[PDB]
């Protein structure tokens, strides 16, 4: 009984950490998206 | 005993989603970020 209530609290926090990991990721992709974007506005500038 | 084996088996799904998804946004990281020195040398020699 009580390994398995382990487990399944071993779950859910590793559930709670990676979610954390993943809405911190989307933010880091962001702020190279955008900037990804600048640079190829730049690029286009310059090559205009 | 089998309350908890089917909210632990729905767990590890949901283990194994949030992997996948990591997984796949980590690569995403790479082609964002490999695609910042693929502009970055081909705006450079064109600058010249």
């Amino acid at each position: 009984t009580q390994k398995t209530a382990e487990e399944l609290q071993a779950s859910e926090d590793k559930v709670n950490h990676l979610t954390k990991v993943k809405a911190k990721l989307e933010q880091t992709l962001d702020e190279l998206e955008d900037s990804l974007e600048r640079e190829k506005k730049l690029r286009g500038d310059v090559e205009k």
